[PDB]
């Protein structure tokens, strides 16, 4: 079975700092999207969201200027962990709804925080399925 | 009666690098608008789409980043002389169509090429008023 778990911490201490530099050139009505429905699971939840949230700093990449290239590179590193783990896909039954990136940024902030004190002492095993909710 | 002229510096010599310094920040396929059926007008097809071009200009200014408001707000000095002419609200016949903003700014850079060795020496004032395609 695939594992996942992190026996040190990935996130770094100055991450709030990478997502601050790249809101002050973003155009934050800029159209991203978040999964409107993923189910309610305390431990996989904001894990999932950041997997997802990196999966769009990728795509974001690929149509930034030179130097929003790098304020996004930058933001993807502090979130780039998650790759460490053989995510699946997301499901079929998964639906994405239209946000400004702004919301894309300020969630993802808020997921690290929330993250940061159990990243290294759960086992995140049975997160590698997204999952869904009506 | 209205008159639209410009005996001055209107076009700089330096807007290509204000855009391209502008372009370098942003997230190329960013959603904005071109007028679809702006009637042909060899003396005001340029102007009416720095017009337009200037309107989103001012649009995005209010949706960006500290600094990316900096590296716009210049780009919009560069066109900002439009405003100085009377031009009147778009007619009803206007057809716009989303369009990437790397798209935006490449034209309105073509355009202000194609309007420099005229910008002072032509009267637009017959401008003040966009007109569509029959
Ligand atoms: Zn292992
Ligand atoms: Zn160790
Ligand atoms: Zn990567
Ligand atoms: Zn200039
Ligand atoms: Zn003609
Ligand atoms: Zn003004």
């Amino acid at each position: 079975t695939q594992d996942c778990s992190f026996q040190h911490s990935p996130i770094s201490s100055d991450f709030a700092v990478k997502i601050r530099e790249l809101s002050d050139y973003l155009l934050q009505d800029y159209p991203v999207t978040v999964a409107s429905n993923l189910q309610d699971d305390e431990l996989c939840g904001g894990l999932w969201r950041l997997v997802l949230a990196q999966r769009w700093m990728e795509r974001l990449k690929t149509v930034a200027g030179s130097k929003m290239q790098g304020l996004l590179e930058r933001v993807n590193t502090e979130i780039h962990f998650v790759t460490k783990c053989a995510f699946q896909p997301p499901p079929s039954c998964l639906r994405f709804v239209q946000t400004n990136i702004s919301r894309l940024l300020q969630e993802t902030s808020e997921q690290l925080v929330a993250l940061k004190p159990w990243i290294t002492r759960q086992n995140f095993s049975r997160c590698l399925e997204l999952q869904c909710q009506p």
